[PDB]
């Protein structure tokens, strides 16, 4: 049967490709070669813990993945710390889909948070994943802007 | 006439007022105090060179402020280093707006950005700040949700 458990540095080129599985399956297209990036990015926020990647497999063969990374905004009125937990790197196979993994990755993703008195979550929706943290509770934010510095001068 | 500088140590009394008087100002309720964490963060981001913060002074008092920090999200195809400036704290004096502060303090922003290769800048947009922000060219982002867990659960 399933069993969840936490990523170690020993699965990281694991996690660089099924985070590639991931944006191409959203659609993405993977113009440039990021493998360096890529192994760089989880290398570092792993050994530090600003990185928590849970991992579910079965046969040991990896059916899911799920993170939450710990990022640092200024403090305001409504979170003291300014502190804030981002979820991002969340896949299911495909034919795995639709049997409430991913929610329950959610559920896990906030204990992390919370452990580490975190109350603020924030995330960018995919096509996919959108219907899935509308339904767990997550709000839309007209506030959020966002400019690309190659398309505007 | 005005004087732009960017923040040091020295200064975090400072900017650790201005950006209260800023969150008041957006209409946000000072329930609780911050300063303690305020104070912290600005240490621990200045000293790290994670936030950089330039100031406007006339005759030494700030008339405005604006800042940049640098946050690490994971690469994508889009942004293979998964940096990105984050804008945030910025103030000018009510008697001082609409001459185009806010707006040459943004350039500032932005040319940090590039200086440590950056390409991606993101905010969060304020009543004020919103037209400002959409008059430079940042664009709306549907994609970016948030729970709060003392919310939903
Ligand atoms: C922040 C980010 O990470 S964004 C990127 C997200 N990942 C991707 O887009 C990659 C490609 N897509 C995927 O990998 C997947 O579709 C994911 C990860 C988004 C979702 O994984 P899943 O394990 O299929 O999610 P989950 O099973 O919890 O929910 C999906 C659906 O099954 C249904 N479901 C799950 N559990 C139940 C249940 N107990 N009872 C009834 N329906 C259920 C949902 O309600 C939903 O269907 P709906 O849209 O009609 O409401
Ligand atoms: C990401 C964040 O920091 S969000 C928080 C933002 N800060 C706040 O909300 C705190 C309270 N509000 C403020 O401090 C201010 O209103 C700020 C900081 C948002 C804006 O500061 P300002 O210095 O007034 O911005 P700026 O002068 O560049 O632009 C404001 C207006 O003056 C006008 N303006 C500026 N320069 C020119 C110009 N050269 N020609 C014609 N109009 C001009 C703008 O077009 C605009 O008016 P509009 O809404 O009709 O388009």
């Amino acid at each position: 049967m399933m069993n969840y458990r936490k990523a170690d540095m020993k699965d990281i080129s694991l996690l660089v490709s099924i985070r590639k599985r991931q944006l191409i399956d959203e659609g993405i297209e993977p113009n440039i070669d990021i493998d360096k990036e890529l192994t760089r990015y989880f290398n570092n926020k792993l050994a530090n813990n600003l990185l928590v990647e849970w991992i579910a497999e079965e046969n040991n063969q990896i059916i899911a993945t799920a993170a939450i990374a710990f990022i640092d905004f200024p403090p305001t009125y409504t979170n003291k710390t300014g502190r804030k937990g981002y979820i991002t790197n969340m896949y299911t196979e495909p034919t795995s889909r639709g049997n409430g993994i991913a929610t329950g990755m959610l559920d896990r993703l906030v204990n992390e948070a919370k452990e580490r008195n975190i109350h603020k979550i924030c995330l960018v929706a995919s096509k996919l994943g959108r219907p899935v943290y509308k339904k767990y509770g997550f709000q839309d934010t007209d506030e959020w802007l966002e400019l690309n510095l190659l398309e505007h001068h």
